[PDB]
């Protein structure tokens, strides 16, 4: 099976790139697989496979960690991205979004029913596995619980059986053979949720499957737009319908070769203790428990030598600024488009904490409109703000032509300089606001609301007679012939 | 003489140092000088000292690009810098801005009056240069003037003889025997130029140096008190008399070893056309000339085989960041602390484009102030956004003491994740702007006033009981003894 469709083939793929450090010495789940995996996020390391987890048994489990993370080199940089769909390694992250919008106007592909797969290799039924007995890493030193849920998708249905979604949202163990985790508005395991809630008649049917096609990992991590089955979202996108098996006590369908299947239900009635998580933003509060979603597992199913893939998050760079961020970004240019809004790229920068989206300005098309910087700040924002593909952003950054929003420096030079304080920024403060920023949970006012911006990097000239500057750099202030005779005759002058 | 206190000597310890590339054969001073040193200073490479200028005679000039610009390395990365000052060259940034602050403490060190120096070396009366037939360099395609001076020092004297300062400002040829230059508030230039006009008499005495002690550009990039004479400044923090001698047409003093002074003076009726010129902010607007103050010269003396220094400014990174930005930290940093706040660090990060400050706050001295964010937003915006060390910054953004300032991605970092947008910054309409930052001078709103934001980083709890969370990073979510054996075992692993 190729990588994109099989995890077991992607850790392949990353071996094979030269991508993969394979640590066959004992390695303990109690925070040193996290620790390792946090350094190589930290220093874009090859990811590390860990085969030889202490307290591994029923067969259960190996770890991945950093599956989402950075390569060193430039030119690279997003191959692990890459790898989760059929990408070559050098695609660009232009390339990347792209890829995973594309199915956005294509039919949905359903997905193909099979009547069994590498995830029904083995299995524990209910006096069979204990959650507080398995390899569960603790990730940081602080977490109120060992975080089994870091990589795997969630899948819950509506009641009427019309929508399936595919969700990452993190989880830890509770006990025995239950989970805690985060399930918040608006997201759609919380809006699938409050579905069941409002029926009243049972506890949601639930899934849980780690080490999942690839490319299936990455629409879990995207906001597709609500009703929008994630199965059929990937099935366009990669060109194929996803091989399914029914789960054994419920009738969800999982990934054929999903590493590890968690089988049962999500609560409409209990909670229990969850968190805290050391976090995408880079932040821990130690003692910071609160009451979270409660989930009961009723049977485990599994690969052969399982393979549990793991985020050590926090501080640059890993999956929750890859993949959170970079997702975000690119349904926001869509759903600007969508909205007739001259916007041709958007990114979070990795040096925002993925806080902020910088939109590229199509100056032309915004010349036209014959607007000012006050209204199009304020329809940007309404349009995003109000939106679930916005909720996780609370700057938005306008930036013309010259502005390459896939590069930070650029970005921040751009917004320092063109986007006056104040004057040249509206700000919202009755729209959702994400509240694992720190400044909103643990801030000066309402967690839940407001804190949100839209700073204008266009110059007045951009939205009337066009770009009136040239830069001071190397590539602007100097002739062709010039330039090329610089670099011609660089290193014979004594330079690098 | 000491590499701090002579430039040709400084030169020398560039070479030594393996931090310069001697260029022989021709270079154009239209462009190809500049465009070189543009390319070193967006590289960090070795400073370029172009020996062969083309139009190069009356023995005027070799050029120096890049003096004060950053080395490749991390651990020599202010080399250069340290090397104005006495100081090793690995020293850090605080070690460069306490320098700079020391004399702030000490009595004055007057200079000394020496009967001659290398600066007499030659001499061209004013029948025989033509400012327009030297090799004055053109440093970006755009610019309306050929700026001899971008790293001289302007010598001017109060009418009453008391206070003697020396600043860099820039300036272009105007003709044969005159520049046009930027004399704007609150410089120091322009109060004494104020002084002159209100007297009404007579044009202002004025020496123009280039090439002079190190340590004494320094001091000209910073913005030390009003009424005091850099001369002695300088004499303190380098515990050693500035040897300076008279001008030949006029009673100011120049350093000995100057190697090129024009003598003349500066109009207190005339202004001639100035600018543009690609600038520290990373900009030029073509064809945006203005009416500059008007400089005439009298005389040139100059050193035998003198070397004229350059800074091809513009995008990072060049001396209008490393000094202009550093060097206003310092002054905020010291101004902070005498106004009774608990500023313990400052700096202007690179990537804000030396337009932020971050202030590092002691925040055990914050809680027993028993304060809170608006008011103490408000009192270091008011202490620094009236004060002319504040001139130039346009954002502070205030700090905890986990954060280490003079690291950019951990301001950043900071700023991102701990101030929420409006809530937690106070604007400042009512202030002294800096025109030159394109969103003023070219921008929606007054060039000259307000644009101004503190932006409160500090969280809550920073100002009550103590910081309440820990980093999820490597340093802090794991224990020492487990942080130590990964980095231990890291090259066994597999990894780099
Ligand atoms: C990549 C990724 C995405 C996480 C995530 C993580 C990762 C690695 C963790 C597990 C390491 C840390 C926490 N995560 C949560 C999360 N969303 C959320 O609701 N709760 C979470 O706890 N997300 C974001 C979430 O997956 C996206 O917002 C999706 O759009 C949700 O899918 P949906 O649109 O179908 O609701
Ligand atoms: C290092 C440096 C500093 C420049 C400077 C440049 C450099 C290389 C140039 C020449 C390349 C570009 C323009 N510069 C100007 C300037 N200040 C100003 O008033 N006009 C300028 O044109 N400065 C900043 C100025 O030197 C500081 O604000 C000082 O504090 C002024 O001294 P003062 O406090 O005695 O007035
Ligand atoms: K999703
Ligand atoms: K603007
Ligand atoms: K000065
Ligand atoms: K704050
Ligand atoms: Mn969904
Ligand atoms: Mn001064």
């Amino acid at each position: 099976q190729p990588a994109h469709l099989c995890f077991r083939s992607f850790v392949e793929a990353l071996k094979v790139d030269n991508d993969l450090v394979e640590i066959n010495t004992p390695i303990d789940p109690n925070l040193e697989a996290a620790a390792i995996t946090r350094r190589v996020c930290e220093t874009n390391d090859k990811a590390p496979l860990f085969n030889n987890l202490i307290g591994m048994k029923n067969g259960l489990f190996r770890i991945l960690g950093a599956p989402g993370s950075l390569r060193k080199s430039s030119a690279d940089r997003y191959g692990r991205l890459a790898r989760h769909l059929a990408l070559p390694p050098t695609a660009s992250m232009r390339e990347i979004l792209d890829k995973m919008l594309s199915a956005s106007d294509m039919p949905p592909i359903p997905p193909t029913i099979v009547p069994t797969g590498p995830c029904k290799e083995n299995s524990l039924d209910d006096s069979e596995f204990d959650l507080t007995e398995l390899p569960v890493p603790l990730i940081h030193k602080s977490d109120g619980g060992k975080y089994i849920q870091t990589y795997g998708m969630h899948i819950v249905q509506s009641p009427d059986g019309t929508w399936t979604n595919w969700s990452i949202a993190r989880a830890m163990v509770h006990d025995k053979n239950h989970l805690t985790g985060l399930v918040i508005p608006p997201q759609h395991i919380w809006q699938i949720h409050q579905m069941w809630k409002k029926e009243g008649r049972s506890d949601v049917p639930w899934a849980l499957a780690f080490g999942v096609p690839p490319a299936a990992i990455m629409a879990s991590s995207m906001p597709i737009p609500d009703g929008v089955t994630e199965a059929g979202y990937v099935g366009a996108m990669t060109g194929s319908s996803l091989e399914l098996v029914k789960c054994d006590t419920n009738d969800l369908y999982v990934p054929a070769t999903s590493e590890i299947v968690l089988e049962g239900t999500l609560s409409i009635s209990e909670t229990g203790p969850e968190g805290p998580f050391g976090q995408m933003h880079g932040y821990i509060f130690p003692g910071d428990t609160h009451l979270g979603a409660k989930y009961k597992v009723n049977r485990i199913t599994y690969r052969n030598n399982a393979i549990m893939p793991m985020s050590s998050c926090g501080r640059l760079t890993d999956e929750t600024h890859t993949m959170i961020g970079s997702l975000a970004a690119a349904e926001i240019r869509k759903l600007c488009q969508q909205n007739d809004l001259p916007i041709t790229d958007a990114f979070a920068p990795f040096e925002s904490q993925v806080t902020w989206v910088a939109l590229r300005v199509d100056t032309e098309k915004l010349r036209a409109m014959k607007t000012t910087s006050e209204g199009f700040r304020k329809r940007v924002g309404d349009v995003v703000f109000n939106h679930k593909a916005g909720y996780t952003i609370h700057r938005l950054v306008l930036v013309g032509d010259d502005i390459d929003v896939y590069e930070g420096k650029d970005v921040l030079w751009a917004f320092s300089t063109r986007c006056r304080p104040g004057m040249d920024e509206t700000l919202f403060e009755d729209v959702r606001g994400f509240p694992l920023i720190p400044y909103m949970g643990h801030g000066n006012g309402p967690a839940h609301r407001g804190g949100k911006v839209v700073s204008d990097a266009l110059m007045p000239t951009e939205y009337t007679t066009g770009r009136n500057w040239e830069a001071a750099d190397f590539n602007q202030s100097y002739p062709e012939d010039l330039k090329q005779k610089v670099l011609d005759n660089w290193t014979k002058m004594g330079f690098s």
